[PDB]
């Protein structure tokens, strides 16, 4: 669907930013971020807040 690549982008970005630290995840909240950020750009540097 239209947001499938956005879901993949979010999880790939979390993994990239957090690296070997791991990250906090929550399915409904991740869906909320995708809804918010798929069409209109968000700053993936902000994903640092989720790193362990």
């Amino acid at each position: 669907g239209p947001e499938t690549l956005c879901g993949a982008e979010l999880v790939d970005a979390l993994q990239f930013v957090c690296g070997d630290r791991g990250f906090y995840f929550n399915k409904p909240k991740a869906k909320g971020i995708v809804d918010e950020c798929c069409f209109r750009s968000c700053d993936l540097r902000r994903l640092e807040m989720y790193c362990a």
